[PDB]
RNA sequence: GUCAAGUGAAGAAGCGCAUACGGUGGAUGCCUUGGCAGUCAGAGGCGAUGAAAGACGUGGUAGCCUGCGAAAAGCUUCGGG
């Protein structure tokens, strides 16, 4: 959620969390072209993700 | 049981008229998400903080509309339920 990202992390430590998610988004646009990808509902959840963690950076 | 003479109903290839059913065709009837003109109020501007108008892109699958813009049918906050 937000309200756990406004606590403090930083702007390091939530900057490392960015590099986590894109691995996640990496691997389910893998599956998907490949034929092994059920979860439909996990592809369009990390987008919705990565949009938070840039939104408390560009403003604090 | 005979000839001669007189008379002339049927028969329709196909058509005409009337009715009875159909086919084609989309009128009439009834109906409206759309318009049309007024009355009374607003508000009369948008743009170098990048406009009016668009191209391309965005959805778990596929074209087009409607929304958005690599943070892309959305993100964070207050308020209403």
């Amino acid at each position: 959620k937000a309200n756990e990202l406004r606590e403090e992390k930083s702007g390091p430590v939530t900057g490392n969390n960015i590099s986590h998610l894109l691995r996640d988004q990496f691997n389910l646009r893998m599956q998907k072209a490949t034929g092994q990808l059920g979860q439909s509902h996990l592809l369009s959840q990390v987008k919705r993700d990565i949009a938070r963690v840039k939104t408390v950076l560009n403003q604090q």
